[PDB]
């Protein structure tokens, strides 16, 4: 399905894998998803290249990360090109895509234009969609983040990184903790494997896009952003304290309305959120008029 590289062509197309800064002249965009993810240029192409940097749990995120790519076709999923498994690295390489992650543009990283609330919106059911493919073809993401929500030419979100992903068919515990602590679930902190996690994550996420914080933030009072919930359910605080300032046409009605679903992905007991199908309408509805 997916076209096999040798390790160096890829190599080659990235510089010999250079590992400056691209604004410095170099090939590295990034790391996350267990991987550094470089630059490359491939027939006139710029595409993505992630290095996966134990032994066996890194080729099996490797299989999982094909294994999804290969069940999972979709708009708001990154798309696989290709990979390479000769030598002693593990690539995957992937469309490109220009606008970088969520995160990043949230941020306005490197001085690009504060994202609108139209734009937010979109991208808010575009990564939901994404996530509710992921659920109906029975995966587990396990690393929901917007640094794992890239933005193609049109801002249209693509999640990214799967090599956590796992089958879903009762919840089962691993003995390996892994995540990201500001995004996770209180049941995916004590090991629990499920759905239900991914949407909690979710959540976060809609709270990155609403106040254009960042999930965690050692300077900040607070310094979980999931605790602005607590403080608005306590009347300390209302949602419009905390709207993203660097907005012109976000009105009440439908940023309450993503802060509602945001609100509901949050809710503390796993089995009192809704699925992604719910979140997935919730959203659509926020937009409908
Ligand atoms: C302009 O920048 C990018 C363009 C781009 N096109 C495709 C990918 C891609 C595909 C599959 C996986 C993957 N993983 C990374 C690691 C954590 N999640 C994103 N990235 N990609 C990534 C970046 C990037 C990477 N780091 N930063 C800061 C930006």
């Amino acid at each position: 399905r997916f076209h096999s590289f040798s390790f160096y062509e890829l190599k080659n197309v990235t510089n010999n894998f250079d590992e400056r800064p691209i604004s410095v002249g170099g090939n590295k965009m990034g790391e996350g998803g267990f991987g550094v993810v470089y630059k490359g240029y491939v027939n006139n192409t710029t595409v993505a290249v992630k290095k996966l940097a134990t032994t066996e749990e890194l080729k099996q995120q490797f299989d999982q990360e094909i294994k999804v790519m290969a069940k999972c076709q979709h708009e708001n999923l990154v798309e696989l090109l290709g990979f390479s498994s000769d030598g002693d690295d593990l690539c995957l390489v992937y469309v490109y895509m220009p606008n970088g992650s969520l995160l990043d543009r949230l941020s306005c990283l490197d001085g690009t234009p504060p994202l609108s609330w139209h734009m937010r919106c979109k991208i808010a059911q575009g990564a939901a969609n994404g996530i509710n493919f992921l659920h109906e073809n029975h995966h587990i993401h396990r690393d929901i983040k917007s640094a794992n929500i890239l933005l193609d030419e049109a801002f249209t979100a693509k999640i990214s990184d799967f090599g956590l992903a796992r089958a879903s068919e009762q919840t089962v515990m691993t003995s390996r903790i892994v995540g990201t602590t500001a995004y996770m679930a209180p049941e995916a902190l004590r090991g629990e494997i499920t759905p239900k996690s991914d949407i909690y994550s979710f959540g976060v996420v809609l709270l990155e896009i609403i106040t254009g914080l960042p999930a965690v933030d050692e300077h900040r009072e607070p310094q979980l952003l999931l605790d602005i919930k607590e403080e608005i359910e306590d009347e300390e605080k209302t949602i419009e304290d905390y709207i993203d300032k660097k907005m012109n046409d976000a009105d009440s009605t439908s940023v309450e309305a993503m802060y509602s679903v945001a609100s509901q992905c949050l809710h503390e007991k796993k089995n009192k959120r809704p699925d992604i199908k719910k979140v997935q309408q919730l959203l659509q509805e926020m937009t409908a008029s």
